[PDB]
């Protein structure tokens, strides 16, 4: 019964479908279209502090720990195909950095970064995606 | 139950088949063509400084660690053939230099080498072919 | 014979005498300070692209491996003292941490960054106390 | 050799020291002892964004992860003293509370919190009752 | 099981079918059929100094290191028939003699060499012959 | 008898005694100083082609392959000190990187390079440090 | 299971069929035969040295270590079948005899010597016989 | 399975079948014999000095360790066939003295003895009775 | 009883004592200083052969197999000290290393190279050094 | 008890004592130094034939197998230093070389060879020298 051979089929498919995603940029929103599609709207209170104004409650996903460099995340990617996930402490590892990666960029007193892109973990495509990923990882031997 | 003899001849067809095209050139860049594929373009803020404009963020995989050097490249190659694929150590080792040889060589704000060659991790005919062979190593025992 | 009882105390003197000066800044540079003391000089050759002119082989030194985030570097200060160091994989973590936090920054074609900091991992003052932290996580048992 | 008889007094004592000091407040800073004794300057750039301006390179250091609300602090110290330390889980545990307990309040983009008060990591008087504290929950039996 | 016997046949069918050819020559190039069939064309900058003129980056290919000398070559397939193939470090020794043997002669800054001949790793005829051959040193037991 | 806790502390002070050398840059040749010193005079045949002209069979050691880029040589340096010396394979393939850094950049029919430095193996200054350093860590335990 | 009764009376019609053409003198070489057949003129440069002109690149392999003496060949086989190849440091010894005897009489710089006669290792009839030979010796038990 | 006693009758066979040829004396040439059928002729050079002229490569079989004498030889029959070729020792030693009986009269300066005779190894009748016996002694057990 | 820890350091003081000479070039000959102090004086006899005239016995050593690449030589000396000489497969390769180095460049007809040198086993100088060495390797356990 | 670290000495000891007079030529007989001091004298009894005659019986000496090629001589003695006397095999093997190495090259009906040189077993000189070294091998453990 060797479920770790399955297993390393299963993290791998995983690991490409969300590259073809990451490739295409999908799911990358910069301080101008995360606030067109979360409808949060900075208001610029003086001097140099300021908010965002929320209008339902469903917008404070937007401002979680949801967030992760293209890069960054991209190049978890690149290194996690690299790894021999026969293993267990494979699996507990890249899994891990799949799961830390994503730290909060917008909050409701910081504005989206200027010019920088960022990636959103619950983005409509990017979601499943991630998840499967991350659930891929979770076999016992 | 010797499946290490069927993975010795996977990772030895992995590695024939991407050779076949780091022979042909086929995923090779230079400051010329890197530029006109990718849409980056240089524009020159003075001094010495300067810095790419992204137009889509799909480009930020371009920037990311995916260049390796041709010729470090075809070598891995050339010594990974002359090892013993019935061991792990082979196949964890090799499989590490088949991950870590892509590094960053274009970077927002430094401009794609003058007149070197890079190999591109994830063109659209390499991508496969280095995937299959990192993940021809993954094998138990 | 705890040897180990000894040497989390050498581990922890260690750690603090670095903070001690870390606190006070010095041994972080500027592109400004770093080209004065370096004496690298950077000519803007066209168009964003520029170069180094090295004048004695003394200051490749400063083009290798060695600046460190100034405050990536007193977070792992700041976590470091919060660690089990009488146990092995925590004397041999950290101090892998304390070797790889030094990444370049500055290279013959890329010229120092324009407004961050760096910390100088071979500066006059910093360079017996990185060297007496990371032979501190050097013991046995 | 009862060595975990010692450490259980020393664990309390390192205690009895830092809660004498938060009581008196010493080490809680607000937006504006912060400014004045960082010398971190304010320039409110529009709209609702600003910066703080770095004069020196010490200063890095109250921008890094130095911060502790003065409650959640108090009731560590408070909750702690109902340990047995006598175990390492105890030890191990309530250390690692005093480590991650510091996280970052002021960031060169993110000026220092309006009205709430933070604890100081690196203040002049607190800086040595944490260390001692957190390395004497450094014990090994 | 003895798979050691039809792998001894395998390595020496192999070293058969290479010397076949080694010995027609075919795979051998001077500075004449080098420049010829690679395309690269030699610039003869001053002073006793030059360099080859990249038109296409498959030509990389020939500046790696792919040359052996083509009697030092054809005495390790001498020398080779006379092993014990039926042990392991035989299959081993031997295989890595198969793949050191290939060093770089042709560089961008260092012209073919004047006289000598080269044979080439990756020379149409050897190439898959050079490749079996390594690979049928990768046996087990 | 740890021995190797004597040996950890001898590896380290031959890491740092080479390490104040490089840093001076002392051992660091380029085209000028190289031919300056060793004697070895380039004359220039055709085309572009060339060669040195050996007047004693001393320089035969510069020849040799004895030379290594300044900035991976003092890498080296800077990881080596982030490394468990107390353990084996550290020892050993630290060892093995002093060992194999020095490659051969100049031969009698390629002439020393244009613009790059090298490191002298040999030098004067480098040499007994280079060797107790290679030599501290050949113990036994 | 004896294999090695039947490995021993392989290697015995190994040492016969050889043998047959050996006293037939069938690939025994001098000289004026091996000038004629190889196709290399040796030109009377002064004043006592002298060299063969390389036309192709097959030429080669009779330049290597394919030479011996038909005397000391014949001996081998005339000793050889009074050997024990049921025991394994028979086959292990003698194969070694047929593999060392081939050394190189003729080179570039070297003309075949002037009376004498060598047997030629690649030899269109004795290469496929002194192959057999060196591979009924790789046996087993 | 007792097959050292068919060994044992083979031998014997073996011994009997070259005894018949010894005693007819076939294969025992003279002077005189040898110069007619080897074609080898002698030319005297002086002063008491000479040699052969080889007109084919052939003839240096005849010039080889194959000689014996014929009464050394036919005695090694006598006492052969008063052994117990059932032991091992006896098998290995006999048959040592069937391989080492033959040694070297002829030389290319060292004319054929004056009225002795010599057994021929490679003679056309015996050639086969030597080899059957020598290789009937190459038994297991 | 560590005998074994004295020999590694007779070992690596008898590497450096014969690189401190090779470094010099003395033992370095050239056709002409070989010919000047052996006395052997080349006759050129036609047409590209001819022969050294040998006037005492003694200069049979020079024509014995006593020459090496002062390349090849020093570069063993300078991976030799990156051996591991704790254990013995080092000191039993290595000095089979400066055993078999030592190839035969001069022989009675065949004139010392023309424009290459060659070190002299028996040089004055340098046969106590490369014997000492020789010897060091010569250790038990 | 280690009686084999004091043989390994005498064994170098021996080999050096002889190779000393090995270099001078010391005992290195030629067609006419050998009969002047043997007082054997060649008649030319026709036609190619002759013979030796012998004045007193203490000649026979010189006429048995006590002559080897002065060069293969010294070889022996060269690789003889690159061997590890440490073991048993070496110092058995080694022996068996320096007692083989004498062949007969002088017979009553053969006369001492017309050109070469021989080095004489039981000249006044090397006769001392050859025994201790021959019996310095002649240790047990």
């Amino acid at each position: 019964t060797r479920r770790v051979d399955d297993a390393t089929v299963a993290i791998r498919c995983a690991i490409n479908n969300l590259i073809v995603e990451l490739i295409r940029g999908t799911g990358s929103y910069n301080r101008s279209s995360f606030e067109s599609s979360s409808g949060l709207v900075w208001t610029s209170g003086p001097a140099g502090e300021g908010s965002y104004s929320i209008t339902t409650p469903s917008q404070f996903v937007f401002l979680s720990s949801a967030w992760a460099d293209p890069i960054e995340l991209i190049n978890l990617c690149t290194n996690a195909l690299g790894n021999q996930f026969q293993t267990q402490q494979a699996r507990t590892v890249v899994q891990r950095q799949f799961s830390e990666v994503w730290k909060p960029s917008p909050q409701v007193t910081v504005r989206f970064p200027d010019s920088d892109f960022k990636v959103y973990r619950y983005n409509a495509v990017l979601d499943p995606l991630v998840t499967a990923l991350l659930g891929a990882f979770d076999t016992r031997n």
